């Protein structure tokens, strides 16, 4: 599914992330349009061999299981076909375990280079929230 800007946002607010770790919802908004421009379908296979899924691009060597990236630790106990589904729910309870590793939305390469320091409230400027 292709979200919309405020239609993502909304989902994202009633699955809890809206402050999660102190990251406002623009955060969250901003990585999903640089990660995946809001296509819960998306796939990118990495330089070493796993791959990256969904809505935030959540990837085979740590999170999710697809059975072709060896040694990976499936750290959210889910496959990573789940992770493309229309709904949300899975991404959105992975992104809660990353995003509490340590490092924060570092682990998140866009957020970092596009994302992080800039006005990120104006991804939710204009929806009814």
């Amino acid at each position: 599914k292709v979200f919309g800007r405020c239609e993502l946002a909304a989902a994202m607010k009633r699955h809890g992330l809206d402050n999660y770790r102190g990251y406002s919802l623009g955060n969250w908004v901003c990585a999903a349009k640089f990660e995946s421009n809001f296509n819960t379908q998306a796939t990118n296979r990495n330089t070493d061999g796993s791959t990256s899924y969904g809505i935030l691009q959540i990837n085979s060597r740590w999170w999710c299981n697809d059975g072709r990236t060896p040694g990976s630790r499936n750290l959210c106990n889910i496959p990573c076909s789940a992770l493309l589904s229309s709904d949300i729910t899975a991404s959105v309870n992975c992104a809660k375990k990353i995003v509490s590793d340590g490092n924060g939305m570092n682990a998140w390469v866009a957020w970092r280079n596009r994302c992080k320091g800039t006005d990120v409230q104006a991804w939710i400027r204009g929806c009814r929230l």
